[PDB]
């Protein structure tokens, strides 16, 4: 199919493997710009001009897993490990709510210390503030997920990483794609708004793999989808591999919006790390969420999944104001409510 024909099929919602493969394979500037415009327009029509702010607190960099891409992997001895106290986390969340955050995201390595009861206690305290709570804590027993839902958690982010089971197992040697999917299905069954997503440009990953990621996301109809480029970290086995391509990653975000028009899709910090102004571009190519860093010093600089974190030198309270300025200069509006998914049922 020609570029024009692929665009027409996307507009008619003929989302075949063949159409998706061709969209990711064509490198023509004209085609790409038309794809981005289509995603931007679909975003505006379905989810409007509000950009939802999710304040993220990265509360522990301790991890029991050994994912090959991740700077927090357990084999990395070149890292000072930290744990925020429950009181520090709650009060940091309170400060974010004081600054206008309507969702608090708690993210960590897979750190056994907190699990499950300390998390439950923290979630309960933050829910009293009248905001949404999102957890992003990795893979845990169903019972832990159940306890956290009962404690009042609203959403769970668990990127599927890669839908190729062979590549998944190689990159995530403690676990499997089967496990990851089972966790995502459990989260959905328990009533969480559930987020998946993937990295683009992983070593060994192919275009067909990216197509499979898109089809996987469409199959399971996730509420949120987080996508970013792979960025090699020097203290990992993938230190010498190539970074993911920004434009290809942007096309994945655009296609995700086209496939899942009413989903919540962040402009991830990795997009802003690989290219100056990358988040702002992504917000104009299908994304409608932004996640300003709210991890305080001295811990922020110790939570580097990949190097070059854009907020690392900024003050503790800088990032919420910074994204509000961003939203205004983009001609957009901040979210007025918790920014939960607003499903538009269609055919
Ligand atoms: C129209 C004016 C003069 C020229 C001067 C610098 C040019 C931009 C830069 O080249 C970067 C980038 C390259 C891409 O290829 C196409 C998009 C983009 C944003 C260009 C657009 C345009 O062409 C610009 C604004
Ligand atoms: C600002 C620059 C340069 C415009 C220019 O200056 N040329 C005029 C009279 S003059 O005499 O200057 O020729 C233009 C050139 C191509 C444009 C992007 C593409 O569309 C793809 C995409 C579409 C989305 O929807 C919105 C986001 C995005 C990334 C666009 C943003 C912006 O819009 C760009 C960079
Ligand atoms: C935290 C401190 C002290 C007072 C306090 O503890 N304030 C709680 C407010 C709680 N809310 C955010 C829910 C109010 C919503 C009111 S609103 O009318 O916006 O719906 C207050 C005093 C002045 C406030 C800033 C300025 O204003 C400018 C700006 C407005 C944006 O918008 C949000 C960001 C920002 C930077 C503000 C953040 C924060 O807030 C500040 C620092
Ligand atoms: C100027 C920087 C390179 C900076 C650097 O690292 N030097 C390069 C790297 C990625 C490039 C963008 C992407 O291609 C997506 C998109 C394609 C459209 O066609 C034109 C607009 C847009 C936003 C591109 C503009 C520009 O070209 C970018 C920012
Ligand atoms: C306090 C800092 C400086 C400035 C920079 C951008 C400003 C925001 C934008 O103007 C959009 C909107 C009006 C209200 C809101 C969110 C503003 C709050 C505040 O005024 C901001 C955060
Ligand atoms: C929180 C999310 O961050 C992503 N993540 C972890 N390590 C890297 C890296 N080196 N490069 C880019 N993204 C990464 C994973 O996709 C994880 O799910
Ligand atoms: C810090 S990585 C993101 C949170 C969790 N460890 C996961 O891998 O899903
Ligand atoms: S990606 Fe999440 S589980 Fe894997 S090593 Fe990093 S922090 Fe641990
Ligand atoms: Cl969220
Ligand atoms: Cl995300
Ligand atoms: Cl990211």
């Amino acid at each position: 199919m020609t570029g024009r024909e692929i665009l027409e099929k996307l507009e008619r919602r003929e989302f075949t493997r063949e159409v998706l493969k061709e969209a990711l394979s064509i490198n023509d500037r004209g085609f790409n710009e038309a794809l981005f415009k289509l995603a931007d327009e679909i975003r505006r029509k379905y989810v409007g001009d509000e950009v939802h702010i999710r304040a993220i607190i990265e509360f522990s960099n301790v991890c029991r897993k050994n994912c090959l891409y991740c700077g927090l992997r357990r084999d990395n001895k070149n890292l000072k490990r930290y744990r925020m106290t429950p009181e520090e986390i709650v009060e940091r969340a309170r400060l974010a709510v004081q600054f206008g955050a309507k969702t608090i995201v708690l993210q960590s390595g897979e750190d056994p210390y907190x699990m499950p009861d300390v998390i439950s206690d923290i979630v309960k305290e933050i829910k009293k503030m009248g905001v949404a709570v999102t957890l992003s804590l990795g893979e845990w027993p169903r019972e832990y997920y159940e306890k956290w839902k009962e404690a009042g958690a609203d959403r769970y982010l668990l990127r599927h990483e890669t839908a190729n089971p062979v590549l998944h197992r190689k990159l995530r040697p403690d676990t499997s794609f089967e496990n990851r999917l089972n966790c995502l299905l459990t989260l959905k069954e328990l009533g969480y708004e559930t987020g998946a997503g993937s990295m683009v440009g992983l070593p060994g990953q192919t275009i067909d793999d990216l197509v499979d990621d898109l089809l996987f996301l469409k199959e399971h109809d996730f509420d949120m989808v987080g996508i970013g480029p792979f960025i090699p970290h020097p203290d990992t086995p993938l230190a010498n591999e190539k970074k993911g391509d920004f434009t290809l990653t942007l096309k994945m975000v655009a296609l995700t919006r086209i496939l899942l028009p009413d989903s919540n899709i962040p402009a991830t910090t990795a997009m802003g790390t690989i290219v100056p102004g990358g988040r702002e571009i992504t917000l104009r190519c299908g994304a409608n969420v932004i996640m300003p860093n709210w991890t305080p010093s001295p811990y922020r600089q110790l939570y580097q999944l990949y190097p070059g974190k854009i907020c690392v030198f900024e003050k503790d309270t800088a990032c919420i104001p910074c994204v509000m300025k961003m939203i205004e200069l983009l001609g957009r509006k901040p979210g007025r409510d918790w920014g939960g998914r607003k499903r538009v049922f269609e055919t």
